[PDB]
């Protein structure tokens, strides 16, 4: 394995992977970490490029991957990939694909023209229906996963993955100091803890001697490093390679 590796420039047709959503007022980052990597995963194997809706996760899951806003279980969200699939769905008020996000996008811990985002926010209906205007039906629209699977807590395994199959969805425990994240390789040091957060590694590398990984953070493009961060990488850090999941699209 190299000693570093970013899916958005191994992967220059898939710009997906460059991209970066806004969960929100709403506790739905095992969503966005899912159907983020798998929006990679569907235009590197099948190289079609697709939004992969937010919404219909989050919404029409159910209790196999959670509890909506409330928060959920990565595993559980590229199941539902496999089994019941998931339509395009772009950004809130983008009118992209048959269902885009409902949610607004805010300010997460930083300030800006957006308003401030209240962690009170309720998960929308599983609506089985497509935006006015598009087509095709939200049955015809799905798209399906062919495997859900758990990557081990290890790290030349998940480098591996990565490098092979493009991004996968990993989560971690988010304290105080993560907040206000700007640069460099993130480090816990001090902070109460806010909860587990599920985001999506795309890469890995070396800053100053320290290694990382690449991560996309579902907190709009003005949070942090243009809406990445860099986390220590090979010590288990925050358990960021205790829960990395992914999957591969049918055919
Ligand atoms: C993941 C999550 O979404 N966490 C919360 C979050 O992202 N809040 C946004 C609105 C913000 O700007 O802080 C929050 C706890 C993180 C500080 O609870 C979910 C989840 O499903 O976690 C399990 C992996």
């Amino acid at each position: 394995l190299p000693e570093s590796f970013d899916a958005r420039e191994q992967w220059p047709n898939c710009p997906t992977i460059k991209e970066i959503r806004d969960q929100g007022s709403c506790g739905s980052c095992w969503a966005f970490g899912a159907v983020e990597a798998i929006s990679d995963r569907i235009c590197i194997h099948s190289n079609v490029n697709v939004e992969v809706s937010a919404e219909d996760m989050l919404t029409c899951c159910g209790g196999e991957c959670g509890d909506g806003c409330n928060g959920g279980f990565p595993s559980g969200a590229w199941n539902f990939w496999t089994k019941k699939g998931l339509v395009s769905g772009g950004l809130y008020n983008s009118h992209v694909g048959c269902r885009p996000y409902s949610i607004p996008p805010c300010e997460h811990h930083v300030n800006g023209s957006r308003p401030p985002c209240t962690g009170e926010g309720d998960t929308p209906k599983c609506s089985k229906t497509c935006e006015p205007g598009y087509s095709p039906s939200y049955k015809e629209d799905k798209h399906f996963g062919c495997s859900s699977y758990s990557v081990a807590n290890n790290e030349k395994e998940i480098m591996a993955e990565i490098y092979k199959n493009g991004p996968v969805e990993g989560a971690f425990s988010v304290y105080s100091d993560f907040l206000l994240y700007k640069s460099g390789v993130y480090q816990h040091v001090s902070g109460e803890i806010m909860g587990g957060h599920a985001i999506r590694i795309l890469g890995w590398g070396v800053e100053n001697g320290t290694p990382y990984w690449l991560v996309g953070n579902s907190w709009n493009t003005d949070w942090g490093d243009n809406g990445f961060f860099k986390i220590l990488r090979g010590q288990d850090h925050c358990g960021i390679e205790s829960e990395i999941v992914a999957g591969m699209p049918c055919t």
